């Protein structure tokens, strides 16, 4: 029951799922004069995921790297509606999306209707076009215990969750005497995943331990040991070999114990079972005790997308995400598009890919606006002659700790960059600032780095 | 059981209760070469209470107006120990203080002992001298419902508690249609107390509603009504009549409904019963519906101080706080001192008073260091010839909203200030910045005000 369906306007109802890179990048460029836009997301803010590994340790504040959805929609002149809720079912036959956990509805540039909704009431939202940018969710690979005893580094609440844990262990351990093995354990951190998230997380945590904790509890700081665990034989594989080594070396120089070729078989409350494959093909078992565990491995399709696989014939055998056209249309659907991590275009799950995908689609959308037939769709795209989506790989950036980073900057075939150390760390800084989506988020981080230069980090367990 | 008592050193063990204005101002000036200092407080940070009314609405961030205790103790060269716990009993006969809810113990500039304490374990902390600066706690006057349905503006968790409430009501109300009286109620705020805390709280809340909420939900913003309730016939009575009127007028011009001569008799979930005395001496009853209620009235002695009243003969009949000498020594005690709100010197309960009291005592303490007899105390003070505490009233400052404030600046008999509007608002700004206790807290707020000038306030219900 309960169906929301506004259509007094002679504009198509475009409906966006998500408030991330895809969803927001799309919103930034969509023509609200030609279309009526509605957004559904449980998160009322955009999250600049690349600096999320700085939040917990407090290099940057959780508020500095987020921006309200409504601040974006305010720059769009036309009608924007934001439902603060989560999409539970996509219904292609009815062209609605069932939502759940409705917190709020904001109607911007709309001095008009009242939907008659109540909080936490279920409702179907009709759409003429659907853009699905709900992102992926963290994958535990069915490795038992991960969720029970570990923390993802994925959203903002995760950042607080980590600080509270580490804070609590610092407090508990410092009461125990130096000898106690429990004290050594509680001061142990284990970051699973040698992908940039994990590398940056391990590095940031270290910077704090070296630069801040040491300033007033050096007896503790010395006993803290940070482990990084990677199943592959190399860290940051998306970079050149030359840089993946320098990263690994530098991490080790900052006192991080890098466990290469090591796969976590199980996670217990106070330790995790690791298997390691060696050069000679032998498998050895290790036990790594831990106080804090950060799980920064790969991601996985959300149940809403899994749900949808079964409802469309030619998605039945999809797994990673929605199989999608060269025009980023969900195969088997006449009016649904998918961008970013919930889509499958055999491209890397990266904000870079989501950003481009979004822009391409938005431009296609105002192109559709000037064609009678859109006012069955599969064919019109090729018929009316506009390009398929071609991804342009711009490169990669990763902070390694101790004011060092690696970089590669390309466009197409040419590669032009500096990927060393201290120089690259500044580049990394600048480049990140620049590719932030808002002046506010930009100014906040600029100030956060200046205060860092003079006073180095806030670590409040209740804030 | 369990008594902590370090005394290998030939220095007296000075023990401080609290991490506020008294406790910290005292710490800033106490001579740690002559004395071994220990602090007990459940709060691990200093709170700049004058800007606490800016936190909830997000003019300033909760982190910008707080500073860790250990940051202060780090500037003190000698031994400082911080117990993160609350004092539950003061024991004059034993010269110990029983503590409870022990979270952590930090020993700074002490490469030495291990106390053998565990978390949430009870323990008595011995002292040679005790300074009690635990402050007061909010007074509901036994008016039923206040705690059940209302929020104090006292500590940092209060600021989050208020934002969450207001945020929740904004979300709920916006779903209801304009007509609905529930919508009007949920958008209703009631700030009890015409003291500067309430005035500033009501004003800040207003600035947000006018300057921010209006930018994206003007239909809501218009329906929000802020009430201010004061039992006396005037607001901000500590100021001259001329200024108390201008304040009241300006508040009314910013659309705040000021209920003068109005005392809250009872608080229900959705409304509160008010009685109002009129010019002609008639009592009329009012019902003020509310969604959010902020209780910013007077304060009250904590149970730890109440507990102590009974243990000392000449404190038996104390009520507001500990009766105290002209040397700020607790009457009836030979080694206990009390400063700030938990003390009673017939002076106003203000950070200004607590700041001076603390300095005076610290200076007295290094004076005691050079006299054999301190290495029974009541007499020595007058005998060894140093001044009693004389309070110097420096004046008063209060922000009124809409970038206006009132000010009075004096020292002794002479009064020299500008107390008008926009001018005074800047003065207010400068003067507050200057009387912050740390460069970090100072820089943070300076940046918070600049970001305000360009982007106006973060209002995140989960942060
Ligand atoms: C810690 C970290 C660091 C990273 N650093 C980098 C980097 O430096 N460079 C880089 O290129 N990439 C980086 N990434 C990857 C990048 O963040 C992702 O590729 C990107 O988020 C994908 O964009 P998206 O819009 O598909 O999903 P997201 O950006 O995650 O957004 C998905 C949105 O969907 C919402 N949502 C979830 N479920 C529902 C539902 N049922 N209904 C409605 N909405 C829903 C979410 O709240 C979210 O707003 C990083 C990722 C992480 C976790
Ligand atoms: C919102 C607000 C705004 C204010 N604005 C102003 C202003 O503009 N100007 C002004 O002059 N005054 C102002 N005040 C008043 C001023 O803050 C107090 O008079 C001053 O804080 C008193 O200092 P204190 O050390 O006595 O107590 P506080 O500064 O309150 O500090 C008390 C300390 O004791 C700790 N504590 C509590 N219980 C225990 C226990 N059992 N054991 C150990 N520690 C304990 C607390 O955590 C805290 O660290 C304001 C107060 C509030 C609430
Ligand atoms: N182009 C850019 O601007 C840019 C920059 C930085 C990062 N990124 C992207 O950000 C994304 C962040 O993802 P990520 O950092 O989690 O990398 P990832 O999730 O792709 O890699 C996770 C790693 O964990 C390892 N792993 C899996 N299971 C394991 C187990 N049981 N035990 C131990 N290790 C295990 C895997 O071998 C893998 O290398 C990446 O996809 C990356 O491409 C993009
Ligand atoms: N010198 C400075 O720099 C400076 C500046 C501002 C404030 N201050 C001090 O800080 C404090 C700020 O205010 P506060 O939080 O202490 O409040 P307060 O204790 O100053 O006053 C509380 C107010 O609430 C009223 N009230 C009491 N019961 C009531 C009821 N049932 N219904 C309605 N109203 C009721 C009282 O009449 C009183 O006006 C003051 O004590 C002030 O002296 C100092």
């Amino acid at each position: 029951m309960k169906v929301i369906d506004p259509q007094h306007s002679d504009k198509p109802n475009v409906l966006i799922l998500g408030s991330g890179w895809g969803a927001i990048s799309f919103l930034k460029h969509i023509d609200t004069k030609k279309y009526n836009v509605s957004i559904i997301s449980p998160r009322s803010y955009f999250l600049f995921t690349p600096l999320l590994p700085s939040a917990p340790v407090g290099t940057v504040d959780e508020k500095s790297i987020i921006e309200p959805i409504v601040n974006f929609a305010l720059k769009k002149k036309g009608n924007v509606t934001y439902y603060e809720a989560e999409a539970t079912s996509i219904n292609p036959d009815r062209n609605t999306v069932t939502i759940k956990s409705l917190s709020a509805v904001s109607q911007l540039y709309q001095p008009e209707n009242h939907l008659g909704l109540h909080q936490a009431e279920p409702a179907e939202i009709k759409y003429d076009y659907l853009i699905s940018a709900v992102g992926a969710e963290p994958n535990t690979f069915g490795i038992p215990g991960v969720t029970d005893y570990g923390h993802f580094l994925k959203e903002i609440p995760n950042s607080l969750e980590i600080r509270r844990t580490f804070a609590a262990n610092l407090e508990k351990a410092n009461l125990l005497p130096k000898g106690d093995p429990e004290r050594r354990r509680l001061l142990s951190i284990v970051v699973v995943g040698g992908g940039p998230t994990g590398v940056e997380a391990a590095g940031e945590l270290q910077d704090y331990v070296h630069q801040d904790l040491r300033k007033f509890l050096p007896a503790l700081a010395e006993e803290v040991q940070i482990h990084l665990v990677e199943a592959l034989p190399i860290v940051l594989n998306m970079f050149e070999k030359k840089l993946s080594s320098y990263a690994q070396s530098h991490l080790e120089n900052t006192s991080i114990k890098v466990h290469l070729r090591t796969a976590v078989a199980k996670v217990e409350e106070k330790q995790l079972l690791a298997k390691t494959k060696h050069e000679d093909g032998k498998i050895t078992e290790e036990t790594i005790p831990y106080g804090t565990l950060i799980w920064a491995t790969g991601n996985k399709a959300r149940p809403v997308i899994t749900d949808l696989f079964k409802k469309i014939p030619e998605q039945n055998s999809s797994k990673r995400g929605l199989a999608v056209n060269d025009f980023l249309q969900v195969k088997g659907s006449n009016n649904i598009f998918a961008i970013g991590d919930n889509a499958f275009a055999g491209l890397p799950p990266t904000a870079q890919v989501a950003h481009q995908e979004a822009e391409y689609l938005a431009k296609n959308f105002d192109k559709m606006a000037q064609i009678p037939n859109f006012q069955k769709i599969d064919l019109l795209f090729e018929e009316n002659n506009f390009k398929p989506f071609k991804y342009n790989d711009l490169g990669a950036l990763a902070y390694l700790g101790s004011e060092r980073a690696i970089a590669t900057i390309r466009s197409g075939k040419r590669t032009f960059y500096t990927g060393g150390g201290l120089m690259t760390f500044y580049l990394w800084r600048i480049l990140y600032l620049s590719m932030i989506l808002s002046a506010r988020s930009r100014l906040k981080v600029f100030f956060d780095w200046i205060k860092l230069a003079f006073f180095k980090r806030d670590f409040f367990k209740g804030l």
